[PDB]
């Protein structure tokens, strides 16, 4: 394989005739120093495409999907050339005949301060396996300066979820702790500050969450029962609107910890109680919308509702629910397509569940006024997927991102409250 010099890579940047691919995890793409390199992150303007995917019949659409063309100038990285050897020989195989290695990210770029790099703005809330292994571990890891974790993994009505394999020392959170089957809402703080003292969470405590997908169904009761990862961030949203500091959420949910190799519990393991949640709940009450303010942020032009719903649902073709009987939209929200159904975030996810790479999320967003100089309200039917894309904006660092927690459920069961319906 060709080889390409850091001057020469440097002349380059920015010219949208070469495409830069960095084949480490997304992890250490997003900003994680996954081998103490003393800058994390990845160069600018390269595009996240992990060789963990070589192993998956997927890898050759997501290039393609990722608008990679043989015709392209491809430059490789990662933290050593020949980690980039397996992804050089697929991308020959197929075609691509412009591919040259970058052999000195790490430690040349990664090292020095004049080479440009770029990183999530709040990646250490998005963690990776190692890192909770780590955790777990007791051993030395970077972004960690407490004493008091927890691990909890998030299902909706299904500890089966969790008692069929799980992290080891995890604990299970149902979603029905931290909201109600009657609101859809986040629960009240007393219910809060109890619901969360008994799964043994304090303020101060660092709380990893995720979830197991199970491929939801919507033929089924509980389809939500599935999407354990969508319950997992969902969580993440209600634990630090009520005050939890530090909230992790593991990136790809439980395929990422099974798929670097980690050993699986599927032990029944008793909650620890505290005493004392330890603080006003809510502490961040800014990160939570009700509908008076949700109405009064569609008449502004410094503000917009994204509504994160299937297609189906946004053109009142269905509800969305088995357990919501309006079809219908809110007016005036901004549409940003969830993916097939309730229950999945196909768009912003990649095949094996981790955050899409943000630069794609941020460019689709844009182009329909979705912007961080707007105070955003994020909502879907009750809340699930909107805490998702939250979450995601959120790790961007958009300063004024919040959830619309009632959302279409909320909204249509008001009869008073206009809806539109079919194709705009
Ligand atoms: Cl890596
Ligand atoms: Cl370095
Ligand atoms: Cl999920
Ligand atoms: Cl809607
Ligand atoms: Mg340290
Ligand atoms: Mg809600
Ligand atoms: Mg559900
Ligand atoms: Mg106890």
């Amino acid at each position: 394989h060709m080889e390409i010099t850091t001057d020469s890579l440097l002349a380059l940047l920015g010219s949208e005739k070469v495409k830069i691919i960095d084949v480490r995890s997304a992890d250490a793409y997003n900003g994680w120093r996954m081998r103490g390199e003393v800058r994390g992150g990845h160069i600018k303007g390269a595009k996240s495409l992990p060789a963990k995917w070589l192993t998956d019949p997927e890898w050759l659409n997501i290039v393609r999907f990722k608008q990679i063309r043989p015709e392209d100038a491809i430059v490789l990285y990662g933290y050593t050339p020949e980690e980039c050897e397996q992804t050089a020989t697929r991308f020959k195989e197929n075609g691509y005949n412009n591919v040259s290695v970058f052999h000195r990210f790490h430690p040349d770029w990664t090292g020095n301060d004049a080479f440009p790099m770029d990183r999530l703005e709040q990646y250490n809330r998005l963690v990776p396996a190692e890192w909770v292994n780590g955790l777990i571990s007791g051993e030395e890891i970077p972004e960690y300066d407490n004493d008091t974790f927890i691990v909890c993994h998030a299902h909706y009505r299904n500890r089966d979820a969790y008692l069929s394999g799980h992290i080891p020392g995890a604990t299970d959170m149902d979603t029905l702790a931290l909201e109600s089957p009657e609101t859809w809402n986040r629960r009240t703080p007393e219910e809060l500050k109890k619901a969360l003292e008994e799964h043994g969470i304090t303020a101060s405590t660092t709380v990893v969450l995720y979830g197991k997908f199970m491929h939801p169904d919507n033929a089924d009761e509980f389809p939500g029962s599935a999407a354990g990862h969508i319950g997992a961030i969902r969580l993440a949203f209600i634990m630090m609107y009520a005050g939890v500091e530090d909230v992790r959420v593991l990136n790809g949910g439980y395929q990422s910890w099974t798929d670097a190799g980690f050993a699986i519990s599927k032990d029944d393991v008793p909650k620890t109680t505290v005493p004392e949640f330890g603080a006003p709940i809510p502490s961040r009450p800014e990160f939570a919308v009700d509908i008076d303010e949700a109405k009064e942020m569609l008449q502004s032009e410094d503000s917009d509702l994204v509504c994160v719903r299937s297609y189906p649902e946004y053109i009142g073709e269905v509800s969305g629910y088995n357990y919501i009987a309006a079809a219908g939209r809110i007016p005036g929200a901004i549409f940003a397509e969830c993916g097939s159904d309730a229950y999945h975030m196909e768009n912003y996810r990649n095949h094996d569940h981790t955050t899409r790479e943000y630069h794609e999320i941020e460019d689709i967003w844009a182009k329909s006024g979705i912007i961080p100089k707007k105070h955003l309200a994020f909502y879907c039917g009750t809340g699930w997927r909107g805490s998702e894309a939250w979450f995601n904006a959120l790790l961007m660092g958009w300063p004024r991102v919040s959830v619309y927690d009632g959302g279409w459920f909320e909204w249509s069961n008001d009869p008073e409250n206009p809806y539109e319906t079919g194709v705009p």
